[PDB]
Parts: C-alpha cells; structure tokens; sequence
C-alpha cells in the first residue's frame, strides 16, 4: 500500500556500508600483531637452514 | 462464496516479491565488510606460508 | 432430521482446497529473497575458506 | 442499509499506516545496538583464527 | 484521532539508543577475556611450530 | 522513565571483567601442559636431524 | 466528570517502576550462575583445541 | 500500598544464589569426562606428529 | 523453602562422575586403531628416508 | 472477618512442595535416556576427529 | 488430601526408564553408518598423507 | 500401559540399518574420485623428488 | 451416588490406547522423508571433507 | 465409539509418504549446486599442494 | 485430495536448479584470485629450491 520499502532498504544499507572502517581499524591491528611474529619467525628461519 | 482470494493472493505477492530489492542492497552492504576482513586476511595468509 | 452435513462439508472444503494457490504464490515470493541472501551467502562462503 | 464500511474502512488503515514510522525509529535503535555487539564480535572473530 | 504515534515512538527510541553504552562496556568486559586466552594462545601457537 | 542503564550497566560489567583470573589461571594450566609435551617434542627433534 | 486519570495513572507506574530491583536482583542470581558455567565452559575449550 | 517487593525480591535471590553449588558440581562432573578423552587425545597426538 | 538443591546436586554428579568408565572404554577402542595405522605408518615412514 | 487465609496458604503449599519428589523422580528418567545418546554421541565424535 | 503423587510418580517414571532401549537400539543403526563413513574416511585417510 | 516400546523400537531401528548400502554406495562414489586425484598426485610426487 | 467414573474413565482411555496406531503411521511417513534428505545431506557432506 | 482411526490414519499418511518425491527433487537441485562447488573446490586444492 | 505436490514439487526445483550458473559465476571470481596466489606462490617456490 504505501511501499516505503526500498526506500529505507538503502537507508539501512548505508549505515553499515558505513561500518567497513572499524573491520579496517581492526584489520591494521591484526597485521601490527601478525608481522611481529611473522617477521620475527623469518628471522630464525633463513638461520635454521644456514647449517 | 465471493472467492476473492486468488485476486489478492497474486495482490499480496506483489508487494513482496518487489522487497528481494532491500535483500540484495543489505547484500552489497555485508560483502564490502567480508571481502574487507576476507581480503586482509589473505594478505598476511600467503606470507604466513613464506617461510 | 435434514442431515444436510456432509452435502455443505464438501461445499466449505472446495472453497479452501481452492486456497493453496495464495500459499503457493506467497511461497515463490519467499524464496526469490531466501535464494537472494542463500546465493549471496554461498558467494562469500568459499571465498571464506579459500585460505 | 448505510455500509458506511468501506469510507471508515480506509480511515482505520490511514491512521496504522501512519505508524510504521514508530517500528523504523525502534528499529533503527535495534541496529546501533546490533551493530555494537556484531561489529565488536568481528572484532575478536579474525584474531581468534590468527593463529 | 490523536495520533500521538510518532512523538512518542521518538520518545521510546530515544530510551534505548540510550542502551548502546551497556553493550559497549560488557564488549571491553569481553574482550579483555578473548585477548587474555587469544594471546596466551599465541604464546605457544609459534612455539609449536618452533620445530 | 527512571534510566537506570548506565549505573548498572557498569555494574555488571564490573563483575566480569574480574573474571580474567580465572582465564589466566587455567591459562598457566594450559601452558605448563603445552611446554612439557613442546619442550619433549624439541628434545628428540634435534636428534632427528642428528644423521 | 471527574478525570482522576493521570494522576492515579503515574501513582499505578510508581509502583512498577520501583520493581525494577528485584528484576536487577535475580538477574545477578542468575550471572552468577551463568559465569559459573561459563568459566568452567571457557576452561576445557582452549585444552580442547591445545592438539 | 505494601510494597513487599525488594523484601522477598531479596529472599527469592537468596533461594537461586545458593545454587550455583549445583552447576559447579555437575561442573566438575563434566571435566574429569572432558579430561579423560582430551588427555587421551593428547595421548596419540604428539605420536601422530612423531614420523 | 525446602532446598533439596545441593542433596540432589550431588545425586546427579554421581549419576555422571561415575560415567567416565564409558569414555575410558571407547578411549582404548580408539587406541588399538591409531596405534595399528600409526604403528604402520612409522613402518614405512623410516624406508622412505633409508634412501 | 474470619481470616483463614494464612493457615490454609500453608497447608495448600505443603501438598505440592512434598511434589518435587515426582519431578525429580521423572528427572531420573530423563538423565539415562540423555546419557545413553549423549555417552553414544561422544563414543563416535572421538574418532570422527581421528583422522 | 488423598496426595497420591509419589505413588504415581514413580509409576510414570517406570513406564520411561523402560525406554532407554529404543535409543540404545536406534543408537546401535546410528554407528553402524558412522562407522562406515568413518572408516572409509580414515582409508583414503592414510593413502592422502603415503605421498 | 500399552507400552508397545521396544516392539516399535526396534521396527524404527530396522528401517535404518538397512540404511548403510547408500552411505557404502556413495562411499564408493567419494573414493573413484580420492584415488583418481590420489594417484594422479602420486604420479608426479616420486619425479618431484627425480632430482 | 451412582459412581459410574472408573467403569466408563477405562473405556475413554481405550478409545485412545488404540489411536498410537495413526500416530506410529505418520511417523514411518516422517522418517522417510527424514532419511531422504538426512542420507542425501551425508551424501555431499563426506565429500565437502575430502579436500 | 465410531472408531475410524485406523482407517483415515492410514489415508492421512499415503497422503504424505507420496511427498517424498519433492524432497529427492529439490534434493538433485542442491547436489547440482554443491557438486559445482565442491569440484570447483577440488580444482584448485591439488595444485595449492603442487608447490 | 487435491494432491498438487508433485506438479508444483517440480516447479521449485526448476527456479534452483537454474541457479547454478551464479555459483559457477562466483566460482570463476574466485579461481582468477586463487591463480594469482597460487601462480605467484609458485613463481618464488622454485628459487626457493634453486639453492
């Protein structure tokens, strides 16, 4: 009857379209965490195979 | 007796197969994030693997 | 006395067996949407487990 | 004998159309809080599969 | 008649977008938990693979 | 109307974030378990690549 | 007539909202409860994934 | 008018406070059951990784 | 009132503490099977690397 | 006038408090059913993860 | 009154730990099936990791 | 009463332990696939390590 | 005075004994469809597991 | 008194044993999806482990 | 009695099994990435070996 359907279908979409920067945020304090040990188990592994 | 059911039958559908429109946009508004998360996470996953 | 019982019980069931058609046509307007979030989930759903 | 049916019949569904604003506004505060929980959960979610 | 609809449907909203703050600190009384075991995890995750 | 959220809000919140205690402690019980099969696990590893 | 509506009408809620207490109460009689589980669930769950 | 409320609200607590005893003990009589399979799993663990 | 709460706590734990002899018993007819590959395995696993 | 009401609240109360040994009892015959599936239940889900 | 409920409690009890059987025995054709699987799993199991 | 339990049982139990020739069917239908890759994967794995 | 409730109180209950029958007829017409679904849903799952 | 229990019991469940053949159709049409997905998974995971 | 459950049982697999083609169109956006890893992964895996 009155059809305010799509209307606030976008509505809602764009307040978590608006949500991507915080699953970001938290993205680059993953990678801080997981270069930390992924670098630093690099550096032993060329040292393993040095032999 | 009156057997108006079919007539609104089709009427009630209609207003409802015309709602896949908000699905699809709350959709686009879900995948943005997994690909952000999914993206980032195969980052660090291949040079997991560098060894 | 008239038993006029099971000549209008058949008379009321033709008027709702003739009523699955309702059912049916509201069942297809709801799979349009399932199959829309269903065939979307699946899109980022190996692309999870990719790895 | 009147069927003054029809004329108030819309009259009642003009005043509860005229209510879905209500269940926009009470679900736009569902989401913020939806949001909160879900946004925070994916939060721990990549880091619980660091590994 | 009155329609005193959407003046107190804010009023109702507004009680409850009032509520995130709740969620938001029993998440910090979450994850404070999730890291404790997450990087206790992590602790012998690379330890494992030490090798 | 009375808005009571935020005072007990904290509330509860205090009562679980005193509660990593007992993650951390059965956290050492994790660890002390993961060293003496790991710590074993590095004392005939060596000794594989003796040759 | 006489309109002794309102204000029996906020004496009846005064008597409703000091009732919250008790809700608050057995809600921190069943945390209690809940954490106990929990904590306990929390336990095993890392030493099952220890491997 | 009475207002017995927070009175027995306090009494009705102190019934299902002094009952977490139950779900500890029921507790410990999951561990020992979660433990005897975890360790047991632990058992061939480390020999499915000996090689 | 009557708080036959721990009296039956009990009486349950005993129902299920001494349950544990079940999970013993499939222990040791998982064994026999790990141990049959696993021993089988590492038959083998030597006469790869004799070279 | 008469104010019987307190010593017959009693007495309906007794009936069915001594009414817990029946639920209890019914209880009893429910572990065993949950046990003998759930005891068969963790029997294979060992050696599902086998592997 | 008459309080004929422990009576016909254990009765109604009766009639259902006489009932265990039909889940042991829907139990056993549950295995039966798990272990097919399962050990056509654990066939090609070793056969993927003979590289 | 009745307690036509173990007679229906065991019919139940009957309808699904001749249930086992599809699971060893599709069984079969896994393994023609595992081996092909198998094999296949075997083939090239020995004249990997040609060197 | 005439006490005619146990004589007829049995006879109702044996119109109802006799009607498991019906009951146990659309269960075997449940569980085929069950199965169907259940044995077609094991079929893909196995080999979702294959990797 | 009547007593066509059995009789309609019966005509109620061929009513509904005759619906298995939806349940194997749309089972076909998730097999076809979960099949282009599976061998379209197993395309890849050979040669992720061709290193 | 009307029995229309093969007929329309056959029209809703007809709108899945022509679904396919968008898990076989998300299947070849997820290949052109798996490649890029893959044949990017293999690039440096050789000269890893060149020693």
């Amino acid at each position: 009857d009155g059809f305010d359907a799509a209307a606030i279908g976008t509505q809602v979409a764009n307040v978590i379209m608006g949500f991507v920067a915080m699953v970001s945020a938290v993205g680059m304090a993953a990678i801080t965490v997981i270069l930390a040990i992924q670098g630093f188990k690099m550096a032993w592994s060329m040292i393993k195979s040095v032999k």
